[PDB]
């Protein structure tokens, strides 16, 4: 797992995050989506987004991009004990959304890239390696529910 020294830099990361939880979020969708189309189409509701400035002009995207980041926030703050935060949303993810743990993988690397994009030079070698770390914990513990269920895609 993460070392209690790693935790911390995450959640101070995540600091930076919560300063401006919907601009993260919505960027971290916008990245998503623009980087793979595909994801979109996961989404009734963001279908109809045929452009990016339509993306960044979306209330309910930035709206759901807080939601997503609420969660991930919620999950980050366990510190690996998420069972019971990560257990429903890996399978409502498996089940109802369908969504294929590549895009997982696609998101996660999304959110390292917007961290670098919004606090460029402020988020240094140690904290995306810890971050890293978090991301592929969270990750990973959703592909073990995946496999429970035989999920692929
Ligand atoms: C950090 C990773 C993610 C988190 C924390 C997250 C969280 C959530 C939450 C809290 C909800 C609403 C409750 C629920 O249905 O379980 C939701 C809904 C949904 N998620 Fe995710 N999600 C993540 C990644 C993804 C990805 C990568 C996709 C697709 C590429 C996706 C597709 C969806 C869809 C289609 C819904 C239903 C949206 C609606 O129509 O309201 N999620 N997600």
């Amino acid at each position: 797992g993460l070392s209690d020294g790693e935790w911390q830099q995450v959640l101070n990361v995540w600091g930076k995050v919560e300063a401006d939880i919907a601009g993260h979020g919505q960027e971290v969708l916008i990245r998503l989506f623009t980087g793979h189309p595909e994801t979109l189409e996961k989404f009734d509701k963001f279908k109809h987004l045929k452009t990016e400035a339509e993306m960044k002009a979306s209330e309910d995207l930035k709206k759901h991009g807080t939601v997503v980041l609420t969660a991930l926030g919620g999950i980050l703050k366990k510190k690996g004990h998420h069972e019971a935060e990560l257990k429903p949303l890996a399978q409502s993810h498996a089940t109802k959304h369908k969504i294929p743990i590549k895009y997982l993988e696609f998101i996660s690397d999304a959110i390292i890239h917007v961290l670098h994009s919004k606090h460029p030079g402020d988020f240094g070698a140690d904290a995306q390696g810890a971050m890293t770390k978090a991301l592929e914990l969270f990750r990973n513990d959703i592909a073990a529910k995946y496999k429970e269920l035989g999920f692929q895609g």
